[PDB]
Formats: structure tokens, sequence, C-alpha cells
């Protein structure tokens, strides 16, 4: 049984929702207004904590709009299934234009990616 | 299901994406146009393809390794839903101080069909 | 049955390890002293070769601390299940300060992502 458990850390938090029926990702909204300086970065809180199943992780993935319109990309974004701290989104601004994130703007989408995690076998030949 | 990958050409410039080694993750994507990705800038490179991938996956537009080292090229955005039937364009960021030229038919990215889970969003206090 | 095979290519390589039971990734360490120049890139050798199962790839993925503290991002990062050459991490530096890497520094994390690789078919009409 897959699951996506979400805890609001604030009254500011928006519960993530999927944008199309067969959408890969749950949209993540900013819990703050924040500058993202030209050629710099910002750490935007979501005011959520999450849990996802073992055998998956939550990837905070970029939105196509912020990227193509504002040259905004998402850094880091690997949220382990046992990570219970608050979810923040790191944004990089790859343009000479200051940008600003507004409270409640969708800044990323969370994608619950299937993975495997076997124990490493060291070999002298990989075959 | 049975997984599948259907592509529809939107012009005769589109190239059928193909894999590159039998256990290969990704299907090479070719540019449909002559264009460029400016130094320290960005471009949308059309593929002239529309695609379908199975429910419980998405198509990730992912960077080629050769272009990353040689041109400082990275893919922006790149999340194509199993739902999406519009044209597929590749957002490229150029993290160097020289323009990156693209000719029609060059490989500018690779598409990976990643398995995902899509449950309902269950709010808690944990 | 998933596996993760690793071959050391020198005594400078470190076997990737997972932080917690539910960690998505295996930490990767630099086999070299190097640097990522301000606004530039580097290829950092791992001195590893690897093999992962058919139906997966190894994604080279970013550490969040490095993203936030140093504006470090991972470029490239798609390692095919049948790629048997040396694993190098490409790093982009989205700040104006050079980033030093010391031999044994953790520079990325490896995630073994589940995928499908069906036979592509061109069609006249989409579903
Ligand atoms: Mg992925």
């Amino acid at each position: 049984s897959p699951f996506f458990k979400v805890k609001k850390l604030s009254e500011k938090a928006v519960i993530p929702t999927r944008g199309s029926p067969l959408s890969a990702g749950y949209d993540l909204s900013s819990a703050v207004d924040s500058k993202v300086p030209a050629r710099g970065k910002a750490l935007i809180p979501t005011d959520l904590s999450i849990a996802v199943p073992e055998g998956t992780y939550a990837r905070i993935a970029p939105r196509s709009g912020l990227a193509w319109k504002h040259s905004i990309d998402v850094g880091a974004g690997v949220i382990d299934a046992d990570y219970r701290g608050p979810v923040g989104v790191i944004l990089f601004n790859h343009s000479d234009a200051d940008f600003e994130v507004k409270f409640g703007d969708r800044i990323a989408q969370l994608i619950i990616e299937k993975i495997v995690t076997p124990d490493v076998v060291e070999v002298d030949d990989l075959d």
C-alpha cells in the first residue's frame, strides 16, 4: 500500500495536490514571500513535514513555468523516506534578473519515485 | 500493462527517440530546429514529438553527460506527465560563458521513463 | 532481486554507504583533491565502477548541504545499468566562491531509480 502522509507545520501550509489526473507530482506552495537574487538562491519553506514509503523517496522536482519564464531551477531535492524535518525547496536563479517568490506560489512539485536499496557487494569484476 | 512508449511526430524533422545500450536508461532526444543556448542563458529546444508513457510513470527529460562536461549544459524542468499530449520541448540552461549551438537532429537530452507511486495525499499529526 | 555491485579502481575509492535504513541514496566520496571554480564546473572521480540491475539506473544526485552552503549542483548523473567505466561526478558551482574538494569529501549521493525501457513505437495518433 503506497502512501503519502503530510503534516502541516503552520496554518500557512497548503496541502500538496496533483495538477492533472495522471500527473507525476504534487505541487508545493511557498509558505513565505522571498526574494531570489539574480545568480543566487533562496531556501523556501513549505511548512510541511512528510512521510513516504520505504522503497521510494520524495523528489522535489522543478516546474516548467519557473524554469522557462524565470530561469529558476530546484537544487538538492532528495527527501529520504525517514526524513521528518520540514520540507524546504532550494531555488537557484540562473538569470541576471532578481525574482521574487510570493506567499502561496507553487515553487516545485514533489514526486514519489520508486527506488531499490540493496546492500553493496564489492567485486573485482562487475560482469 | 505491459509498459509502453508511443511517440507521434509533429513534423518530418522529429526523430524517433532511441536507447543507447541494452540496459540503457534513456531514449536520445533530437532537436527539430537549428537554435542556440546563450552563455549563462536558456533555451526551449523543440522535439516536434508528442508522446505517451504508462500510468504510474512519468517521462523525465534528463541531461546527457557529454553535453554537461563539454558545454556546461543542464536540463531545467523536465517532468513530462503520463497525461501530457502536447509537444515536448527541452529546457536547457547553459552554465558557461560560451553559446552552445544546436543543429537540427542533434541529441540535446535523453528521456527516462521513471516508475512512481501516486497515492492520495493523507494529512496527519506525525 | 536488486543488487548494487561496486569495483574499486584504486585504493583512494570509498565504498558508497547509506546513512539510515530509509535513505534513498548512497553517499559518494571524492577520490581526489580538487575544486569547483566559482561559476564553473568540475568532473570529480570517484575511482569506482559499478553495476545495477536491468530495470533501474544509478542517478548521481545532489547533497542538500552542499547545495545550500556552497551553491553546488550535480550535472549529468545518469549512469546506465550496463555502464562499466569509471564513475565521475560533475559539479556546477552557482556562486562566486570557489568550492574546495578534499580527498574523501562526500560530493553527491547515488540513487538506484526504478524505470521501464519498453520498445519505442511511432504512431499516427496518440491515446
Ligand atoms: Mg528520478
